[PDB]
């Protein structure tokens, strides 16, 4: 089956930043798989920590259930490496774990975080894991005999503060046809209504910009979009 | 009819740098049109100037005939603004001339030079003309009532010294199926065999790199490629 | 009196991009002055051109009245160089005209466009005029005997597509206290409701980002902000 | 009390690069705290190693006494993590140590090294520690119940070879009023007279440049300055 | 004796990327030394892994023999750290191992990989090791009493995809006089004829570009060149 | 004879920024030629404008005499295009004038201003003239029959605020042996003692940095240096 991979540093990230891309490609017949490296239990769970008698285990449970609910709505499978956030740290074993996901999923493309992020050190680490694991999975000397990975395009989805991250979308994905799914997944992020609104505005802004880049008087109905920054040059037979 | 536009600073440039793209899209049913802003009569015609009793008029004639022969082979139409090279200079009238080409051709995409070039000031000027004329042609206040231009992608094709020009190909066009046409067009560039060889090596190098970026063990037969740098973000519904 | 200057390529630009900054500093006792180099009569007036029997003179009249109405609401004075858009072109005389505005206004700071803009060549030209005129006005050899200009900070306000323009806000101006004025000025931009909504979303997005950069749990009520990119290093006695 | 933090890779760095900023803010009522991650015992102590029978313990003692003397003169407190230089290496525990300093000091701003430095790998590591520890200290899941850190601005002070480090000062701090203190602290750096002279020239050069950026004919008496590069966008209500 | 150092991530890299530089300086009386950090046994040995009953030990043996044969042809000595590729990882001990090579060889210059490489994470690690070990070897506190290293220039030799690596050659080394040696060394890379051809084309392309940068009508016979990117500013008494 | 060229936007610039390079190469047997495009009569002559009854003609006379005196001391010839400063503007004729200087001088290298300068628009214009005129002079179609120019290296000498200009010295010229000449030339810049001191400090700072880049314990006596940024890749047979 056609497949693709999302590598999310914290469990909520794939929902804010990749929900549209996931739902859209699922409807195109893709087996979308999400790896959440951590749950954002320490640094992306303020509401929970403000309740009494909170624990990391309790936070992880709440985050896990939200992610599974969102994944179901979007049409993706999801797994949890649970390696911890703030700080997130990985070793060779994390890397090989992720390379094995690549070997199993054989994704056509990969979505992860920007390589710079002055607001969150965990985010670029996730993308570095995603990229290096991809290359390990290409090596005929890694678990010899296994089917190797090819060269799936890798993209950074939109960070919270794109210019501060030196991130530029060179690719707009029109997610207008699946906005309802992305927003329903967004609503699984309990207690984070301000972010619901923020990422709604993001999709609308990128929607207008995407429309501008196909011609402002075009009849195409581009209302919601996700911006992506490509890691690799694309290969094509047509320049339109 | 489907159409596209190449803006060449000097008459030979579209052959070295865009021959593949022209021949490839022509076979896809595109009316490919080339504008040569000048003939490279002063700065790209050393062999001719080394003959006796040479004149700019004589050089232009030789360059014009070569370009027309190459265009015929590639399957493009070509016109000559004849505004002079070394130095190439343009005014509002040049700009409007080019905007009118846009309005007539209604291209789906545009190819021109890199925006930096420490070896040739004429080259970025050509691309600035191409880009600004494109925007003029978008304006409903420019020749009101005429059909406006949309937002065709613009690409810089490969300069002679790409790294010195700070140029990076983010797009590889597989021109393997039309290499014979590009090379036959190249052979119209009389007396420039060293450049024939140089741009053959360029296509082979980009071919290997393009192949690497689809997976080195892929069965795709990518032997010759042209590298392009995109000016604008592309809009799509699929990330593969 | 304390004063400051906005240099707008087209008459509507200072409203979308600087309305907050204008209204905010006016309330601080600044004589805010706006120069509109053109009216955007050819490239920023599509609605008007779609009416019958439209002329540039008629478009300019409509644009002029809108700008004057917006300026009144924001608390700024405004003048119109009327040098034409799409393409906007300037000569030494335009430059000296603007240098004379500097000499008269003696602004404490200047707002204008980003220095790159792949969607609009007029915009960077406006900022280059603003910057060079500022330097001319510094010269004791320019109209000797006149009081020279000092070194007012210069900022680029937010372009429509900030990342494509390689623009990063290094400064957020909290305009929460004057949002009603900016929005009322925005409503003077007749027939452009989609842009009303776009720049409302911009202010809300920058508002959230500005809040993030003072501490997400801070009691400061930062709801609407404008992002600016500084041209020059600032000089201070305190780093908080 | 108002407070601020300096993170110095080696014990002498805060004296050369931040002495002015420390003395200046101390006089403004700031409790200035300095963390020296190491003493520069192996790579910034050549004079000592040229004496006979030298040891790292002896070097550290000499460096510690100098730093304490300088801190006293500048009006700062100082602590020593003693994690070793050339190479400096940190782990999660170093990170948490520093996050605890943040939680205790609650600094209004942070000064540390440039993020690139081809002459000293320890320097960017110090700044990465400073930045990541700051973010850990923001997390309500890190030592839950403790008062979290907000968003204090972070600045890179001037490296020895600023252009090679790709460092640009976007902020000049006028330290004219405390130059005598900075220079007295500098003189605690025993045997390093060439560096005394170098960083005197640095302050004078930045002084002239800062003066240029407030207007060369301004009456402001800016003689000595420190240049800083900001990590985050600042938030303000005034653009002068 | 005059000496210089090449730090190669995988055993084959110094042959493709530095063979010319090695052979050329050897003929100038340099003791050229190569450190191969790994053999590229897992990620640069596909042909071998496609044979039956292959092992990492067997791959390393084959790679070692090739490297020794190439080194002999080029006129260099070579040693093998054998720390493993895909992923290559280093610790303080690797670093000190390399610093000791510096102390022993006292190289006049160093060649290693580009600092970015989206196709191979091992490559920048090698260059970071090379650079940091160089600085450790400068420290009078590292193995006190030993002769320290000065400031040998460091260069990144050409990566497979230079623009994707953001690599620009600021230095061309004319290797025309030793091309036969480089190519004979290249032929030791058994079964990799496509790469023989690729790096032949690279040398020819850089040859043409180097010739262009000394004057296209110069009598200098520059046919084969290697491109290098310098890490540090060079110091000279002549600007020709 | 060996020769080289300096293109100075204003008459004083070659003294502050290139005096060392001029004196040093003159002693190596170079015929050093300086073109001053203007006298800096309007924007670099404040002291004169503060006297009574000043005129541009009077300022130009004073500037001309200073430049001629400095040139004599440094060992260069100098000519004055007198095209005006603040604003400096050039046309095709200026360009051809400069190309003719190239054809006559046949320089081995060229020194001019940085390509960015937010403090002075005239400076980059001078460098653009220098670069484009160089290329015109290469063209066998420009004044056919004349001896063409080859590919002399072009360098930007140090601007007043290097980091704000995004300028990095990749080349340090040791001018220790001619500092007395540069300083004597500097003293011809009547009434500008603050700049005498500034550019003395610049040379001392670059001197220390150049020394650092040959090894801090080297016996080389590098006290005064000029920093240069190269436009083109250099071609060499040795990497030390
Ligand atoms: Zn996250
Ligand atoms: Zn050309
Ligand atoms: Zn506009
Ligand atoms: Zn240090
Ligand atoms: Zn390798
Ligand atoms: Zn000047």
């Amino acid at each position: 089956m056609k497949s693709a991979l999302v590598v999310s540093a914290h469990s909520a990230d794939f929902v804010w930043r990749a929900g549209g891309a996931i739902a859209l490609h699922a409807e195109q017949g893709y087996a979308m798989h999400v790896v959440c490296l951590s749950f954002g239990e320490r640094g992306e769970s303020a509401k929970l920590w403000r309740k009494g008698e909170m624990t990391e285990a309790k936070v992880k449970d709440a985050r896990r259930e939200e992610a599974m609910a969102a994944a179901e709505i979007l049409g993706a499978s999801v797994e949890f490496f649970d390696i911890g956030d703030y700080p997130m740290r990985a070793d060779k074993d994390t890397l090989f774990r992720l390379a094995d996901v690549y070997r199993r999923v054989q994704p056509e493309f990969v979505l992860s975080h920007s390589l710079k992020d002055p607001y969150n050190y965990d985010h670029p680490l996730a993308m570095h894991l995603a990229q290096e694991a991809r290359i390990i999975a290409q090596a005929e000397g890694y678990k010899p005999g296994e089917k190797i990975v090819g060269a799936p395009p890798v993209y950074a989805f939109e960070p919270h503060q794109p210019e501060q991250c030196e991130w530029r979308p060179d690719t707009f994905l029109d997610i207008t046809s699946v906005w309802d799914k992305k927003y329903a997944a967004i609503q699984c992020m309990a207690g984070q209504e301000h972010l619901w609104e923020y990422y709604t505005r993001v999709a609308l802004q990128r929607g207008v910009q995407a429309k501008r880049n196909v011609g402002i008087t075009s009849a195409r109905n581009i209302v919601y979009a996700e911006g992506l920054q490509s890691v690799f040059p694309r290969v094509t037979e047509n320049l339109a």
